[PDB]
């Protein structure tokens, strides 16, 4: 809703993608596209900082961050891929609160931040869901 008639040849999108290719070339996975949109759909899959986790990691999630044609000004849509342990429940809020970030940190880089808060938010829930019931309430 903005009448764009023309803009620059410019996108940080790609500046901190040429990064994180470095830093999570196995970690995270890039992909491109083509047309107008031309949207880059990026997946990763972060791992709590638990003790276990030196052998496997029973709690994991791909993190999937789709950037638009828009981003940096319109935020990676966000969405918990082949989510263990977590629930209906605790996945909602991981995307509600990555989501925040995004919104936060309009205009610029924020990819790689909002890479970072999940796996904090994880560490945080990473028991599984036990007794039916949220205790506190």
């Amino acid at each position: 809703g903005s009448s764009g008639s023309s803009g620059e040849e410019d996108w940080v999108l790609p500046s901190e993608v040429e990064v994180l290719e470095s830093i999570y070339l196995d970690e995270l996975q890039v992909i491109k596209g083509n047309g107008r949109t031309s949207p880059w759909e990026i997946y990763i899959t972060l791992h709590p900082a638990t003790a276990e986790d030196q052998d496997s990691q029973y709690v994991c999630f791909t993190l999937v961050l789709q950037v638009p044609a828009e981003y940096p000004h319109e935020v990676p849509q966000i969405s918990i891929r082949n989510p263990r342990g977590l629930s209906d429940e605790q996945i909602h809020t991981i995307l509600q609160v990555l989501g925040h970030v995004a919104k936060a940190g309009l205009g610029t880089a924020m990819l790689y931040e909002l890479i970072e808060k999940g796996k904090e938010i994880l560490t945080d829930n990473n028991i599984p869901h036990g007794q039916s019931g949220p205790s506190s309430g």
